């Protein structure tokens, strides 16, 4: 099994599995049971930022979603991720539609970690993706679109979201996200993204996650386990 | 008056003001008697590396002081920035001696600040410094050496720290740390420092501040108040 | 007299003073009439993406104005920007408007300039401007407008350009471009920029610029002289 | 065959393959045969710090390999790199001994990759490295030592350089060098190495590369040529 850190953008309250009564950004640790939601008004067609921010000082685990019109979602959680991911890990956005459905389309998507100057740094930016976009990992459905966008989840060459999907990209690089001899580390993502539903309900929902290196899309994770975790515990 | 937030590497423990009995790392805001102190091991003559990370998502201020044996001292406090510091100001360091003294000497410096990818930001990093730092404000008897270095306290030719200093370095730029359009504000800063004493007390420290734009040295603030308060409250 | 080294948008050709006959991009060292330009087709009421390049080992200074729709002109220029510049400076943009008019909006621009890990660094970045940019120095016309945007060059609340308009934004922050003891220097910077012309004819253009610290528009400077020189030798 | 771009840090001179006769730093375009060198004055057991920067605006490839003592060589080379290498790389260093030994010690590398604010970016910075370098692909002799350095050529337990040693280390991830929808791609790396030897010729060297991303040690590249081509065209 995987270990597991998410940010999940959650749209769709699967209430079986612990989600409130509502679109939610939640933190993950371990399990799709989020540790602590926030309400989140998803907004259609209309494109979110969502920055995760950490380090192995503070311990606290953050993710505020904002749409340009100055709404925001937010989700800490303190975490200390040291203590549950190993050191090597693979970060990555998930998505999955399942009976509903929505594009779950990244624009853009940087990230940023630090182990501290004898500092180690990984940093990258996607302000575009590319057909071959060869320092992603594309796990499931994941493919680039023709308009340099991530679509994580299947899109008709109409764009009309597809269910049932699920679609991860991790960067290629490994991420040194926590070593024995550090004193701090800390890692901040960022990435836009562009959940477009004709259904009054979308599903399922994006995530940026932290995963152990070797993480493949677990059998079982489709939908409302947005490609995370093999089931609900 | 002036706002000010610092994290105080706090080599004298002035009982009567609120420090614990020994060095510490502390937490600020608003007045010398830190909301969080951690115990510090103050290492002579040893050059320590001070991280500070905050973001306006998690609203946790932390500091790391760490010397090259891998030892360190930690404080975090909640605390949300915004909410107390100006939305512009500036960013420093401070250093007194009072009875007891040390040098205070600021080997490298770097601090980020990010108002976010439509995000603002600045950085800076001073590896070096120079006799005529025109990016930096040097206040009370801060100067740069002939080795590069900013001492923040006056030393002798011979190097040999005097009592009663206080000086000041902020970075000639106002920083700005909190917007009301903003969804997260974050920065974080870095210096590397050698604190040493031939006496056996250290005295006084030396912060990193957050403070309003045209913040200069409080009369009052030398010694156990850190150039930064004009009194301990 | 200030010294200037400036990458010019120029919008206008003033053929009496060098321009080529047409829209140019230039380097101009010390005087306004550009020691290389490249044509540059202006495309009116359309974003266009500065970059300037530099290091200290190359000696070359480049300059690319692109348009989203790919068209890009580029010009480089073989200098050595330490023998030519003092070490402290300031940078900024420039943009007039003569008879002839356009905005002269900003959308941002980021900077960064490194002195080398014994590196120093400055970095900024504006993607929006605020109505009290406390980090720019507004000179002559410049203002930021109700849109986050610096509006170089007076425009009405309609945002009619006017003409025989002159502003400049410098860094707050002096910038330390080339230190004696320094192995490598090499600053980049960014700006997006919205020209637009109910003119045919647009004037004059914006330029980033670097400057001695101290420098405030030349009086004679309007028009064709972009807020540079204090005269076209 | 390869395609390789490197900056050759060349300690011994194969006067029958090209190199001057002296220690250089060398720009090496597909072929062994530096494009243009310069004389490096090797110090042995000193730590030399390279810089090397390149932008596809300026077209210009350069390298400045510098020692604490303020002494550098230099070498720039005018070259359009999207001309010559593919859109993607992966980047790394090289070392070899052959006769004449030497440490091949890399301390710290740090490298930045920019296709451009609808920039794409890859950066990494190694200051420290560790036994299992997950983001480093090692080929050859390449190991982390017990210091957390990188010896790119073998040592015996006791650090003495062996001779006929090949090693590279290429960053985990794929570089995305030059898009052909890209206005500007820009690329600096930097690191510090220690080249050590008890001979009083020391071979061979450390380049700094850019390679096709499936680049492995050529057989044949051992000694003069850098473990960058399988012979000496
Ligand atoms: O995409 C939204 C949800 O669709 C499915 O769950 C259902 C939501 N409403 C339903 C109604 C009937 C049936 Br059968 C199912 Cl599985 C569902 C499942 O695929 C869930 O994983 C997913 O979260
Ligand atoms: O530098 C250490 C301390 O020196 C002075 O306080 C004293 C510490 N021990 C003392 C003993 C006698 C007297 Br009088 C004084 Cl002020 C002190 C004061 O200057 C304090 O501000 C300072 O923290
Ligand atoms: O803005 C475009 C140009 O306007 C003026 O120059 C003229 C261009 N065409 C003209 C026609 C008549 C007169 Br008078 C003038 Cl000054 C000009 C001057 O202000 C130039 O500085 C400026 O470059
Ligand atoms: O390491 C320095 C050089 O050693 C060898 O070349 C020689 C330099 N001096 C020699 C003397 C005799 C013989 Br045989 C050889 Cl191969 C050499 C070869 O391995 C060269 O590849 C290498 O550059
Ligand atoms: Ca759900
Ligand atoms: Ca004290
Ligand atoms: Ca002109
Ligand atoms: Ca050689
Ligand atoms: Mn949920
Ligand atoms: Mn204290
Ligand atoms: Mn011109
Ligand atoms: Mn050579």
């Amino acid at each position: 099994a995987d270990t597991i850190v998410a940010v999940e953008l959650d749209t769709y309250p699967n209430t079986d599995i612990g989600d409130p009564n509502y679109p939610h950004i939640g933190i993950d640790i371990k399990s799709i049971r989020s540790k602590k939601i926030a309400k989140w008004n998803m907004q259609d067609g209309k494109v979110a930022t969502a920055h995760i921010i950490y380090n192995s000082v503070g311990k606290r685990l953050s993710a505020v979603v904002s749409y340009p019109n100055a709404d925001s979602a937010t989700v800490s959680y303190d975490v200390d991720l040291d203590n549950v991911l190993p050191e090597w890990v693979r970060v990555g956005l998930s998505a999955t539609t399942g009976l509903y459905k929505e594009t779950n389309t990244i624009l853009s998507w940087s990230f940023t970690s630090k182990l501290k100057a004898e500092t180690n740094a990984l940093h990258f930016t996607f302000n575009q993706f590319t057909k071959d976009q060869k320092d992603l990992i594309l796990q499931g459905d994941a493919t680039t679109d023709s308009d340099g966008n991530l679509q994580l989840t299947r899109v008709s060459s109409d764009g009309t979201p597809q269910g049932n999907s699920v679609g991860r990209a991790l960067f290629y690089a490994p991420v040194h996200i926590w070593e024995s001899s550090a004193v701090v580390a800390s890692f901040d993502a960022t990435f836009t993204f562009l959940i477009k539903s004709p259904d009054s309900d979308p599903a399922d929902g994006i995530t940026f996650f932290i995963s152990n290196m070797d993480s493949t899309i677990p059998s079982g994770s489709g939908g409302r386990l947005l490609g995370l975790f093999p089931d609900a515990n």
